[PDB]
């Protein structure tokens, strides 16, 4: 098909784009680029599945930037190969306003990116969440005799920055439990980021722990050159089936700069005009700025028609597939067109107030088995035990080696890269309903991966038991405290907090139909009653009325609860009362969805000229004033907790109905 | 000398003691506690040099439990070797109301828990900080010809739990790499460790991963009743002395229990009184609910003479060292008294409005080198970032293994680790102010870490900067938003926001004077004015007035910003005056602080009757209303941001002079 010199130019073709793009921005990271550039020539001209008129074709490889620094690699080679997603204008407005090639790749700009990176480490986790939704629906769908429906590989670029942080030990000590055989990870040995060399921080045998982790190690001494061997390197991945690989390629940051190449200063720095010139001179390369030869495209957008054949012999795979197995195709089809099925909202129980109270962390295990039947694509699991977490689909057992088509996952204690690989589970965009689950205040742990789900539109659900003091003993290091509001305060996150069953199961619609926004749901270890007028649709409106004493008649006091205290504020309306106060109970389920509806909506429920306001919560008191104002008041606790039985807690804490009716009383006076 | 027989009863003294609390409690832990009662056998009675009597001994051992849900185990521990922290009346209140025995171990509750643990993998990285305090010390005082001053080994036990959270691994690479010979980690390997989960979820090697680490490792094959081989590793991991030792101890969970030893029930749930029967049984156990044998005592009460001896012996140490080295005595003594030095807040400079403006990231570079030569103690580093970030001290090097005297950590890229880190060396208590850095983004790695600085009272001082969307073109992926928010909730963390020079000395006087609390300072890639007004002093007072139109006379409205948004709620109020108004331009550099002022000052900067309110600020508008109130306005930035040059991302997220001064018409009605 090709000569070796040909190779040569369509390589350095790759590095030039990158160079000249990140010149003309005055930002960026070329050094990556310029040493993985022979990666790039080989995984997509020669290795890789995929269509690029055609980004969300099912059964194309997946390929996933860690080192999300690198980005004008990546956008190097979609535009090479004739994404049109990256046309060379995209290319020369790198790291501009409204451009398609953002600074780190980012899934929700640019068609043909696969999740967003840039934070070390989580690119990895993220390919192995799509490793895992491959082996999972391969399992369930393939049958012996016939081609298979599901079959591709998920390839990862990542560098020392993601070696070192612990996502990556977490979600690779997984992967390698799991034995992803398909997934396959190119790292880029070249001693650097910021800080130097790697000498300085960064001495361990990292092919010795991965051994450890239960991968293959393939060692590529010359990843500047050797384009046979990380051909060989590739196909010897591929040979090996029951483990991920972690091919070892040793290159050099800035290969073809003669006065920069291996430097701190060519990984986030342009490499200028002067450098630019004796690199273009070093490399041999007479062509001009953006200026790719012709004989470069012909090869590269050779990937046009290959990725057309690819997916039109899968379309021919299907039809044989749907010929032998109607049902199964039929069932195939409707999960991975990402529609949500007719009616699976229908699947969730109804809750009166007779009915005796239960923990909203028993309601949630309620509605993970009433909807587990109905969506096909419910997966997930736990970083904890599911005794003390209660997150199981009964109708499935254990995601393990060899038996990949149960949908329950165990994630260990790796918070972190649970997030992340329910967010590449997401992302693989194949109808997976990813939820994980840990106690709320170790979302800690997990942050960035949180963010990560917001930011890129992936639907994850979190469901996060022991919300509060309420869980007691274990004490502060447990307790939550900030967590609402830290996320409250986090663009493009649902932050639920359900009072009874009905809000539980509301808060679980939200999260089912936002498949492209994450769903916090904070969930309590204690009992609660189900009060009366709490509903399903309430939650949707994020804040709702479920009291007042006179109706047609505008509150005196309104009186604001979430959770467990809900049940404060009627409880404290009761009194208020007596003494002939005309009181007003809101439920505040979810502050982002009340936010998101009409100004008459809210105004009706938060009346302007009605300043006498109490908030209840067993959460901090901050953010609270958005609906409380000035002259309102909170009923919480904003220190830390404290070690003791949970009602000891609640008293002393002072968050208790008789609170809640004397601060209603002070801002009667106000 | 002791008896196999007599060892043995030892062992079953810590076994039901812990046993028993938990049956008090109804809440807790006994299953590691059961399978590690020999270890903490030959740690207190033979390995660990400490003084019961005196928690805060200078030279003693370190001992951190990482598997902080065991909290039994040290409190027996603790108890049989005359810790006063921990009578018997205390035992019998583990996990109630104000007792010195919380369901986690807390060094701000009870004397001689050395840091806060039970997020997992917290007390492996809190031990590695204890580790590098203690080599830093070493190398920066003794002396070769006189009796060591500092000479201690730090003991860590951590489990299947800890050795799964990503932070233990980043610490356990850099110890490795610092070749931390005085660390020594005891793995309960008792698989059924739960979560996860025996054969599930954890198959990983993890003698081999440690190696790759750049450990030595150890195997104890039956961690139930061989004494010997514990105490022949313990003597073999001090013979390795240029490699951290990780002894893999093979236990089984709840050891002694005939029908819950080697369950997932017997990790979290007391025993209950019929397999607590039962234990006693099979242990040939007769003594009643914390009954503990007076011959038992007799050995573990021994601690109390040997402690004494042991701190005598060191206090010689330091008398003959003194008559040799009496200048480097003093400065001993002075660094580990934990007291600041006399007049060190003089070394911060003084700006000016003519001072030309530099970013704070730039300020706090100025500040880190100022204060370096005046506190012996500053000692800290960064995530991979001194280049963007500017905060190494240039009076000292590189710490590294063969320069541990040296001041500056690398932490590589290491963000969580490096928080946990940091609180060992705060926690060590020795006099040492640590300071680490990264991109604030990146604070959502190291949140638990940075959480737990505040619960543990630890003074650690987080440097964060590219603060804000004025990074520019790195895009939505790097540009804080929520950030400032989520730590203002945090309790007892600071989080300070200085504008300009002045306010970023401010900053840096309050975050070394607060020893007992973290400050998380937020920094600025892009340059900013030293405006008029702005004070070391008023970042002390939280929020301050740094404008009036007319001395005197009440504001029409109030215009309230931080950091690089203070200039926009100046300029704005200049163009507000031009029109005719009477305008306060208020500082909010730290909202904590605040709030511990008097009513009457807070009444002073915010009056009640001016409800005219905007505040600017590049980030969320979370928050705000506590001091915009429901009819004032934000000038922020609420979403995600973009990949853009900083002064296009102002300008297109309408953060800019004129929103200020359309809001602040808005907010006048």
């Amino acid at each position: 098909s090709i000569s070796r010199d040909e190779v040569e130019k369509c390589i350095n073709a790759i590095r030039f784009l990158a160079i000249d793009a990140i010149n003309k921005s005055k930002s960026g990271h070329p050094g990556m680029p310029m040493g993985c550039a022979p990666m790039g020539y080989v995984l997509w001209n020669e290795v890789m599945k995929y269509n690029p008129k055609n980004p969300d074709f099912f059964n194309r490889d997946r390929f996933v930037l860690s080192a999300g620094h690198g980005s004008m690699f990546q956008y190097s080679m979609m535009h090479l190969t004739g994404y049109d997603s990256v046309p060379l204008d995209q290319i020369k407005q790198f790291r501009q306003w409204n451009s398609l090639t953002p600074g780190h790749p980012e899934n929700f700009v640019t068609p043909g990116v696969e999740v967003t990176t840039g934070p070390l480490g989580q690119g990895i986790c993220n390919a192995v969440g799509l490793a895992v939704a491959e082996a999972h629906l391969a399992a369930r769908f393939n049958k012996p005799d016939v081609k298979p429906i599901v079959d591709h590989y998920t390839y990862c670029i990542l560098g020392d920055g993601c070696m070192m942080e612990g996502i990556s030990n977490e979600a690779c000590s997984l992967a390698g439990h799991w034995g992803l055989g398909k997934l396959i990870a190119l790292y880029d040995d070249n001693k650097i980021s910021i800080d130097g060399h790697t000498d300085i921080s960064f001495t361990e045998d990292v092919a010795k722990r991965y051994e450890a982790l239960g991968w293959h190690v393939i060692h590529v001494i010359n990843g500047n050159t050797d384009v046979d061997g990380l051909r060989a390197a590739i196909a010897q991945a591929k040979a090996v089936k029951d483990k991920p690989t972690l091919i070892k390629v040793s290159t050099l940051i800035g290969y073809g700069s003669p006065n920069k190449a291996d430097s701190h200063d060519v990984h986030g720095a342009p490499l200028g005009p002067d450098e630019t010139a004796a690199t273009r001179k070093n490399l041999n390369w007479p062509y001009g700025e953006f200026e790719v030869p012709q004989d470069v495209y012909d090869v590269f957008r050779g990937a046009i028609k290959r990725g057309a054949e690819e997916e039109a012999n899968w379309h021919k795979a299907c039809a044989e597939y749907k010929a032998k197995y109607p049902k199964e195709w039929a069932e195939f089809e409707a999960l991975t067109s990402c529609k949500l099925p007719e009616n699976w909202e229908a699947a969730l129980p109804h809750f009166k107030p007779e009915d005796k109270g239960l923990a909203t962390r028993q309601h949630s295990q309620t509605m993970i088995n009433a909807l587990a039947p109905a969506l096909p694509g419910l997966i997930g699991g736990s970083a904890d035990l599911a005794p003390s977490n209660l997150t199981l689909m009964k109708i499935s057992g254990d995601f393990q080696k060899g038996s990949y088509a149960e949908r329950n996952l165990r994630f260990g204690v790796r918070e972190h890269a649970m997030g992340a690989i329910c967010n590449g589970i997401a992302l693989h965009k194949s109808g997976l309903i990813p939820y994980c689950a840990t106690f709320y205040i170790f979302t800690d742990y997990m942050r960035n991966a949180m963010r990560m789900s917001a930011l890129s539109e992936a639907g994850v659900v979190y469901v996060m038991t022991h919300d509060s003091i309420g869980l007691g003993e274990d004490g502060p290091t447990h307790q939550p405290i900030e967590h609402l509001a830290s996320f409250r305060a986090m663009p493009d996150m649902l932050m639920i907090r359900p009072a009874g069953g009905n809000e539980t199961a509301g808060a679980y619609k939200v999260a089912i139909a936002n498949r492209k926004r994450p769903t916090t749901i904070a969930l309590s270890r204690q009992n609660m009653p189900n009060i009366p007028n709490c509903s399903v649709e309430g939650v949707a409106k994020g804040a709702y009325t479920i009291h007042d004493t006179k109706a047609g008649v505008k509150p005196d006091v309104i009186l604001m609860g979430t959770g467990s205290e809900l049940e404060l504020a009627t409880a404290a309306a009761g009194i208020l009362e007596k003494e002939g106060k005309n009181v007003r109970v809101v439920s505040f389920p979810c502050w982002e969805l009340f936010e998101e509806q009409s100004a008459e909506y809210k105004e009706s429920v938060l009346p302007s000229d009605v300043t006498a306001r109490v908030s209840v919560e067993a959460a901090t008191s901050f953010g609270w004033a958005k609906y409380i104002g000035l002259k309102g008041k909170h009923v919480g606790i904003d220190t830390f907790g404290a070690s003791a039985p949970a009602p000891t807690l609640y008293e002393k804490f002072g968050i208790t109905v008789n609170h809640v009716v004397e601060a209603a009383k002070a801002t009667l006076q106000h």
